[PDB]
């Protein structure tokens, strides 16, 4: 009983413990660097 006890309060702070929309949104915003023209600017000027 008593360990049981302790089982059903481990159960209760894992359930508690058990991101999403900023992981995709953070990723989407990583892919804004990719386009070409992008990093074409940003090495043309620079140079200037």
């Amino acid at each position: 009983l008593i360990t049981r006890t302790q089982a059903v309060c481990r159960g209760y702070l894992m359930r508690v413990e058990f991101i999403f929309c900023i992981q995709y949104n953070v990723r989407a915003f990583m892919n804004v660097k990719h386009w070409p023209w992008m990093k074409l600017y940003f090495k043309i000027k620079p140079l200037l």
